[PDB]
């Protein structure tokens, strides 16, 4: 009976802003999974690999584990959602509860592309933003904010993140509902969104 | 009361006249729906033979003017004398048909989106996405048969005609819209949201 809502979109889309804003629109009645809170705990690996990872591909998300958490939630069951630990880039023990509420956000990259996940989802929606505008937004917060180098940012944009959004990530489009552009700017949308689960 | 105006936009066959007639359909007398294809130019001054050659996808073959015209009335409440386009001799007829006022208007069309004073008057900028290989289909089999033309002619006339314009002209609004809608012919789910959004008032 919880109302569940997918939002997709590439990386830097506004796809999280999105899912954010939406989430503060409805307070404590609603549950948020971020996907990118779910990557693989390679803490086995050393930390040559770890970072070294493609972390946009499929195989790096743990799947069954978010399919888990999206099902409890759904059946009314809270979840101890993984904490990452971005100091060592793999997963911290520490564990975010997310109270199970009746209406829940799943929001990441990929989470329209799995069937078992989209066949959860009462509405679908995938943020659309062009590459380049996509390339800019996370070179602006990167370079402007996390103090990040432009060459570390191109590299790993071309060699990591356009190869999956291209292979992966678009693809998934076609299954969306309702497709929304400038997903970090745009109030009407928001607005149709969040009457549409105020129901 | 504003009223709640919506443009709705996308290509040739791409759904976009389905989503507004349904989406009129569930709002009932409540909604003033007013289809730009029902604004071509009127080619009486041309003979015959210069108005089969015209191109109808081009912005120019529409009567912008008189379409603001109509929309700013009934954004003050006011009914309108839509034209009504003759297809014996290929050009809008003396006669009119009357579109009455409602808290809700529905501006849809290829270039609804096009140009800046029509898309000030829009609260809600839907454009309808479809790939260009499935509107010619739909458009293929609307056209062979429900209207007896052949392949080839629908071919010729998609390829010179139809493609380059919405290419140049109607793809590029795709920038402009609020939501986009897919498989708009359908789509319950965005047609409910269309709806409840338009109800909201």
């Amino acid at each position: 009976k919880p109302f569940v809502i997918g939002i997709a979109g590439g990386t830097a889309s506004g796809k999280t802003t999105l899912a954010q804003a939406l989430a503060r629109t409805l307070g404590e009645r609603v549950a948020l999974l971020p996907m990118d809170h779910y990557y693989k705990d390679l803490g086995h690996l050393p930390l040559e690999e770890r970072l070294r990872v493609n972390y946009d591909h499929p195989d790096a998300f743990d799947l069954a584990l978010y399919l888990e958490h999206a099902q409890a939630l759904l059946r009314g069951l809270p979840v101890e959602m993984p904490v990452y630990d971005f100091r060592a880039y793999t997963r911290s023990p520490r564990r975010t509860p997310v109270r199970p509420a009746p209406v829940v956000i799943l929001e990441g990259i990929l989470v329209l592309y799995p069937k078992e996940l989209r066949d959860l989802m009462d509405l679908k929606v995938f943020v659309d933003a062009d590459a380049d505008e996509r390339f800019i937004r996370r070179l602006k917060r990167d370079v402007l904010e996390r103090g990040r180098s432009l060459e570390g940012v191109v590299a790993q944009y071309l060699e990591q993140v356009k190869p999956m959004h291209l292979h992966f990530v678009e693809p998934t489009k076609r299954y969306a509902d309702v497709i929304v552009p400038r997903g970090g700017q745009n109030p009407v949308a928001l607005e149709m969104l969040a009457a549409k689960a105020l129901a």
